[PDB]
């Protein structure tokens, strides 16, 4: 991929991540990690961490939104959507946003706010 | 990950991988390609490729295999269990299987026939 400006549109989604990441430590569903999927500034799927609540590790926020998004668009490629963050995904959640053909991706970074990367 | 040997007892294991790569592509559930995750010297689940059957790009043989594996045992890890995978995992299951703490990993090769890696 290559990086990307961050953009006033990205706040609202990004800060939307954030309150899933809230919601999801909140009531014990997982770590507190937030993932917002859009297409054409409308959410198609806003989840957070599911570990625990669904007994299994692959069950991050960025899987759990990418798994929600193609089963509501029914498909299995989501290149006109992008994808929030609440922070960097792992090594896992970036090789199913790469396998899954996601646009764009914004995730909430220390050094910098946020960071946009497109694909 | 260190490499390790390839021992007679895992052939029978890998065997059952490949028989779920041959199963998966026969109904149409996804690519062939399969995981076989064993606990104890016992099979605690037996997967395939699911993409199409599930309509999910995460859906590889790996991390099915590591969802019914930790649903059957009731465990976010699986520090006691091995995986055997038909072939090399991508970049997703290599995370997945590093993020359940699978202890070891035997995957089918070309030049090697079988590979063998301790984590
Ligand atoms: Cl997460
Ligand atoms: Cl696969
Ligand atoms: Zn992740
Ligand atoms: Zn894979």
């Amino acid at each position: 991929g290559h990086q990307q400006a961050v953009l006033d549109s990205d706040h609202k989604f990004l800060t939307q991540a954030v309150e899933e990441a809230y919601k999801g430590v909140d009531c014990g569903d997982g770590g507190p990690f937030g993932a917002v999927i859009v297409h054409k500034n409308e959410v198609v799927a806003s989840c957070h961490n599911m570990v625990l609540k669904y007994t299994d590790p692959t069950a991050h926020a960025e899987v759990t939104a990418i798994r929600e998004a193609c089963k509501k668009l029914n498909q299995i490629e989501l290149s006109e959507c992008e994808i929030y963050a609440s922070c960097e995904p792992c090594p896992m959640c970036f090789g199913a946003i790469h396998l899954s053909r996601l646009k764009r991706l914004v995730y909430g970074a220390k050094a910098e706010a946020a960071i946009a990367i497109g694909f």
